């Protein structure tokens, strides 16, 4: 007699010790519903359909009007052929202090924006499609929980997986703070200025879609940052303390913090920024880089030693991943399994499951 008789005869290296950190698909719960098959997912509890094809069906495919010719259809236009309102012959961009005049539906859908972030971001921001194009974003399930953490907290820290898209929602993050709050200085610090200007670069490309009544004047538009008619302001700083006592921001955003080279002067002289009467706000994100500096930020605000909301995403995040070389839904068994296999299991822990090692 080999193995016991209800044993899998398949095995994943994930599970490397008397530990199932990953079931088998053939484990999960199936149903039929809208005449397709299902089948839950062991990460969120979720249905997901059998077959890529109909995942992909089942997702909303819609561009971003082009509208430069009906004010009346104020969520789309834009008056770029009118070059007096574009911000130096900028089609894209609108100039500032240009009194201009408001209907009442107007006003309750600029509010709507300003209260939802969610709706903002799937109604007026947008992602590249291969093919289909520029259209309307899709936010996966962990972009729109770290959206509403991001606005809904005074400070977060974030540490998440490799290849999420979450410099996608860190944009729109980013483009709503200043769109709709006014006299907020935010700054966005890296370990290379080069890597926050790419930063504020998505959050430009962001605002620069947004139709005339969500787009504020533009007053600055530069590579290493920009400033609004509402008096918000973007800035892109390598970080050091210098940068950070240097100006008095509203928001401070940092990226791949676990990854910046003896952060550890900075973070002091952010500490100021956070007691701060101003009760500025701080998000932190990246991906984790053994037991530094960033161990010690997280491992506090997962402790509740300190005014952090701790929030984190890992491979499964990404749903196309759920789904193997055949376009069967496999809960990631395959994706992973090659993962692992091309690199290795330390690798595969830090990289994608967000583990300190
Ligand atoms: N919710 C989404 N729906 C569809 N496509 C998305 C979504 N979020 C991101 N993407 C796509 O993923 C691609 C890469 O995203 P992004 O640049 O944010 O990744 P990143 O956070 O910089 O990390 P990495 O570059 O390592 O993937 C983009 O081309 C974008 O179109």
């Amino acid at each position: 007699m080999e193995q016991p008789i209800n044993v899998l005869n398949d095995f994943h290296p994930l599970n490397e010790a008397g530990k199932i950190l990953i079931k088998h698909p053939s484990l999960a719960e199936r149903k039929d519903e809208d005449g397709i098959h299902w089948i839950k997912s062991q990460w969120d509890g979720k249905w997901y359909p059998e077959k890529f094809s109909d995942y992909l069906r089942l997702h909303k495919i819609v561009k971003i009007p082009n509208n430069s010719d009906k004010p009346e259809l104020f969520q789309t236009y834009k008056d770029k052929n009118n070059k007096r309102s574009r911000y130096m012959g900028l089609p894209n961009l609108k100039r500032a202090n240009i009194k201009t005049q408001w209907t009442r539906e107007m006003v309750e859908e600029w509010k709507k924006c300003r209260d939802d972030i969610v709706y903002f971001a799937e109604t007026y921001c947008a992602i590249t499609h291969i093919d289909y194009g520029v259209i309307k974003v899709q936010l996966r399930d962990y972009q729109r929980d770290m959206l509403k953490i991001m606005s809904s907290k005074r400070m977060t820290v974030c540490n998440l997986s490799r290849q999420l898209g979450k410099t996608t929602v860190v944009a729109i993050f980013l483009a709503h703070f200043v769109c709709f709050n006014k006299d907020k200085a935010v700054g966005i610090l890296a370990h290379k200025g080069s890597m926050s200007a790419e930063v504020l670069d998505r959050t430009k490309q962001a605002i620069e879609l947004l139709p005339d009544f969500l787009q504020p004047g533009i007053v600055e538009w530069n590579k290493g940052s920009i400033e609004l008619d509402n008096g918000s302001s973007i800035g892109a700083y390598a970080s050091s303390p210098d940068a950070v006592r240097g100006n008095s921001f509203a928001m401070i955003y940092i990226e791949d913090c676990a990854f910046i080279p003896n952060f550890h002067d900075s973070w002091l002289a952010i500490q100021p920024v956070i007691s701060s009467g101003r009760r500025s706000k701080i998000i932190i994100t990246t991906t984790p880089n053994g037991l530094n500096h960033f161990y010690d930020i997280w491992t506090a605000a997962v402790e509740g030693k300190s005014g952090f909301e701790p929030y984190t995403a890992i491979w499964n995040s990404v749903k196309e991943r759920l789904y193997n070389d055949e376009d069967i839904f496999d809960d990631g068994w395959q994706w992973s399994i090659q993962t692992i296999n091309g690199s290795s299991l330390a690798q595969f822990r830090q990289e994608h499951t967000a583990a300190f090692e």
